[PDB]
């Protein structure tokens, strides 16, 4: 009867994203990824329900966006985002005091693990097309079709 | 004899704005809104005008940009800005200083009132356009107009 | 069965503070105030337990310090912290870092209301010193000690 | 009739400080310097006095110490502060908020020039008691005194 | 046998670029200004050039990007970057956490004097298209080329 | 002829402070680590010196502190300073241009690696006193003595 949003667009979903999502999950009865480009829907999609099949209580879905609209539907209150190296933390404190604002729902930040904080998928796709290896740093899922779209 | 200008887009403009507008009259002798999108000149300018009736001392102008060019022909040596959360703060420093090298213009800053702190024109306009209610975060003046570009 | 714990010294307890508790009180099954001066150990439970009576779900306890100690006593694995005006942000992703390297327990922050967001504990105790009017910032229980230890 | 007050313990007084009393006394018909430790309290304000001498507009005052009850027995309703590198600009912002919540007082904020953004009182002092030179960064009446309290 | 990469677009360079070149030039063995818009290759090459002849440990050359690459190729494994206000210091976080996963390579940064820590090659261009004087906080070779491109 | 300053209280020496000073070793041709609480002096170099056998071309020397005064004396113009969570960037960018103020010396940050980037000696002996296991955060000499200096 708990839950927790995770919104973004995952373009692809990345190893602090699924240390987000796996934090979420154990702290809150459901967990939605709401996926809101390199990549197309499905695609997303299926990298990000490959990359959690560990966990049961989360889902997957597109959303078409007020994010608050997205959880009130849902019948949640609360958004759970990660904070990372290069997250534009004021930007998100701003739609966290609009989100409030507007909808009373709750957004909860938490920091993903340190071997995970450097990356993004804007950064990880950039540094994947000039050949640098980034694997270690995304879902074997992504990495998949990371070769396959470049080849 | 005393005199600031608040450049800026107001598009539209917010009561984050209109809170500063009102700090800046109240410690300067005139008070200048510079008009550097949704809306056009007019409409912001005449949103400005409707939500500033209770500000003798200030005035509206379009502006066309070096704002120092703008603050050295009004006669004046003072920028007044806002700062809310997802403001670029040091952005507005290095422009701040840049703006005292090349004309001699001091530039000061004061927080927005907690309320309003998390509007920014921006955010309330990709709000408003997916059915946010941000009606408490902006003018009547620009609720009104805002209503009508949406019907 | 699901858990947070909401840590702090809370000298006295503000409400900043008591809009977090509330927050957590919604999201998980159980919260745990934990009290880690200008009040005494039982004046700052009182405090809190008088300005929490709406929160079925919330208990108070003393705790002596490594809070993920305490959170990995109480069954939980979930931190819940506020963030205001002046929380030094750093430091606090310091410790939630080395508390999920120590005990594995995840940190959540939440941002608290824009009118609760300038007040701390140290603060306001400052200004009530000398005589600043902070009644509208801190709980009706809170209000009612400051005063008599004023006069 | 517009005023604004420049508070801060001023021990000592630095070309960072004297940079934004001249700002101030260029854009307020009267400023105040309210002194709120290596120097006493005349020495600083003869510090202060003798560094301004070229500002007639300008006063100096010893403060007792809540600045908004100094700032409206003064009749002003405005505070100015310098930023430099290094100021807890975060803890300012708490403060401004605070203030202006209290007794309805403006904290405007100004950036230090380039120059003597890096001086503060504090570092001041402990460089030159390691016989750093800082001259360059602190007026002659400064420099006078700091050298005497050496030899 | 010790050598820095120094890269950017230098579109055109600035003085507080030419700063940092010189502060790596002193402390390493061989410096590589890596050059990765309104003004061509050869242009920004040659205004490098022209604006560090009193570097002789210094040389310019023309990248394809992944600086890590490029550094790797030189035979270095140090990127030397300049800090200034307006700088995005947590994206040259990631990146310098990015480029040491994948290539090892480390990244010193250094701030640039006060005196040109506030022009940036988009600033200065936007600044002297309306006609704002620059030319203290650029090279001579490059206010050369910019009035000509005015006129 | 190229040399490093690493300045700290190393009380005590951590894997973060070791992390940067293998790479100002790998990058200059002399490190020194000055060590300017716990642990006395010979304590400190002996964890210093016993956590760096592998670099040759590192020593460790007391300094009694203008840190600039013991750069100017060794020979050398840089200092090197590593970042981590919680560092106080801001002062610390105060502290690097008095330093190149007043004696001309350079400073250059490096991000320490994201593994350590949550360690600092303060929080590693507080959490170590309450019996958190920080072992994997700290030289084994450093464990050897932090273990001792507890039964
Ligand atoms: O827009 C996005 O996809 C990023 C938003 N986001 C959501 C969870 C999460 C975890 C770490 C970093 C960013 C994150
Ligand atoms: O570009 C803009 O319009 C914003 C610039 N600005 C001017 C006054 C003001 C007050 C609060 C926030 C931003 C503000
Ligand atoms: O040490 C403390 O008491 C403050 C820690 N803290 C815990 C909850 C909370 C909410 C807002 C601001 C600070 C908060
Ligand atoms: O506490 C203090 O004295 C510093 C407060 N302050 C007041 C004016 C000013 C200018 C630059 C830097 C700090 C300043
Ligand atoms: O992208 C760029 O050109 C800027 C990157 N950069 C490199 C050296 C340097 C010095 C000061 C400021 C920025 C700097
Ligand atoms: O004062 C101190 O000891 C810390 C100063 N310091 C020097 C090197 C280094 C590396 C990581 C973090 C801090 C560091």
């Amino acid at each position: 009867m708990t839950g927790a949003v995770c919104p973004g667009s995952f373009d692809p979903v990345t190893l602090g994203h699924v240390d987000i999502f796996e934090r979420a999950a154990a702290q809150f009865d459901e967990v939605v990824v709401a996926i809101l480009g390199m990549f197309d829907l499905d695609e997303r999609i299926a990298m990000v329900k490959e990359s959690t099949t560990h966990l049961p209580n989360l889902r997957v879905q597109v959303g078409h966006g007020l994010v608050v609209d997205f959880v009130r539907s849902c019948g949640m209150t609360a958004i759970v985002k990660g904070l990372r190296t290069g997250t534009d933390f004021e930007y998100e404190l701003q739609m966290a005091q609009m989100n409030k604002h507007i909808a009373g729902v709750d957004t909860f930040f938490v920091a993903t693990a340190p071997r995970y904080s450097f990356v993004s998928s804007s950064l990880a796709k950039e540094v994947a097309m000039l050949g640098g290896d980034v694997s270690e740093l995304l879902p074997e899922p992504v990495n998949r079709r990371l070769r396959d779209r470049l080849n």
